[PDB]
């Protein structure tokens, strides 16, 4: 059973997921495209219109970059408008903000995936795969997660448990973050005896906390994969230099 | 069988045609296009991608336009580099242009349509149909004139007859610009008798003759219907307003 605790963590939590989640990406605008994986990209403007993009043989960087930064920024207002997070030090919080931006985008970013049709709904926006090549890791991270068919509520608590992370580089309050992550942690535990009493969900926590946990690598593997690319070939916006610590040197 | 000053027109005419006519628009670039019939366009990227746009429910008239603007330049030039032209007086080649320029455009337009697949290859670019509206009369003669698989000397041949037409207003020259025009349908009825003696053939010349005919109402049934929508919706290139007579005021 749920605590009044547990009820009031959830409901500021899902406060600041719908206050703070765009999930029609209206304000998601000027962005760059590709000029003139395997990604189709679709576009249905506002007056009916359509405009499709197939990939050659690069080039969406700069879009799939732009993409993320209006993620980040949404991610970063959803953690300073909960009351666990405000309450932290000023460094701590830019400390955790670094650690989990990846993380929480992919988990927002999964809600508006549809396995399917192996395609992210965005909005007017649409990011279509061109089928067990699922041999990469995010990707099979997608349809892992949402074949558990989760509810916003569980959604929202990962989101907590993955950026209140203790393990996490230049982390100060290294107890405080870690109790209220254990909080967070029984708070979903406890959703999800309170009400997933099915066969189907049992085991239903472990196989979420798992899942944290791969995409914590994920998210080790892909920065690695994305600090060498802009090596060579610089794309990454000011606030992803930000996050992924470039001096614009 | 044809003469030696039949022969030397046409060679003038493939010549001033090879010379001015871009068949691969490689040198139409920096176009309008729809932003953010039933024609769907096509551009296939120099890297091998393809973007791909299907209309709605207007929006694709400037990019026509800069289209019929790059067409008509072309079109321009094949008339100042042929010498029966370049011997007319000035006044007389600014009335036979803007005269003949629309009809021009189209039957050069047809040489790069594809009946098959109702579509126009222009380069990279694509203009696809989106199928007994050939209701429209536009639509009907390219797919007639098609029909009638036609020579490049056949198609440059009508453009001459086109552009030589007497009867275009403020020609001066009423006269020698119907003798020349005499001379090009003299030439095409007898290039047609001497290379296609195969009965389906037959009347070919009168077929052209009557096509040209059809083609000249459509060009006058169009610039209505263009100046039209040009007075409630400006899209009209400077190049197109001193083609269809506007004076920017
Ligand atoms: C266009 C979409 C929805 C995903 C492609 C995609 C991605 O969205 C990501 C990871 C997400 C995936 C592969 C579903 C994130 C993108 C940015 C940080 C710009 C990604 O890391 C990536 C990479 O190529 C890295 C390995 C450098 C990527 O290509
Ligand atoms: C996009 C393509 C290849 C054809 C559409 C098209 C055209 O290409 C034309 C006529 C040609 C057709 C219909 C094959 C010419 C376009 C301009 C002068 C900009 C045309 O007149 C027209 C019109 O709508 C008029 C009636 C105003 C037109 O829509």
């Amino acid at each position: 059973g749920l605590t009044e605790e547990q009820r009031m963590m959830i409901r500021e939590l899902m406060d600041a997921q719908m206050k703070t989640f765009d999930t029609t990406f209206s304000h998601f605008k000027n962005f760059r495209l590709p000029g003139v994986l395997k990604v189709s990209l679709q576009l249905r403007g506002e007056d009916g219109s359509v405009w499709n993009y197939k990939p050659p043989a690069f080039s969406l960087l700069p879009h799939m970059a732009d993409m993320s930064t209006y993620m980040f920024k949404g991610i970063i207002s959803f953690a300073k408008v909960i009351s666990y997070f405000r309450d932290l030090p000023i460094e701590d919080q830019i400390s955790l903000l670094k650690g989990a931006a990846f993380e929480l985008c992919q988990l927002r970013f999964n809600t508006v995936f549809n396995a399917e049709t192996g395609t992210w709904e965005c909005g007017r926006l649409s990011y279509c795969l061109e089928q067990q090549l699922l041999l990469e890791p995010m990707l099979k991270f997608h349809y892992m997660l949402k074949k558990l068919q989760l509810h916003e509520e569980e959604y929202v608590l990962m989101q907590a448990i993955s950026l209140f992370s203790p393990d996490r580089p230049g982390v100060l309050q290294h107890r405080v973050v870690d109790q209220l992550q254990e909080q967070f942690a029984i708070t979903l535990k406890s959703y999800i005896e309170c009400n997933r009493p099915q066969p189907a969900h049992r085991f239903l926590f472990l196989k979420i906390m798992a899942m944290l946990t791969e995409l914590r690598s994920i998210n080790a593997q892909h920065t690695q994969r994305l600090l060498r690319i802009q090596d060579i070939h610089p794309f990454a916006t000011p606030l992803m230099q930000e996050l992924f610590g470039i001096t614009g040197s």
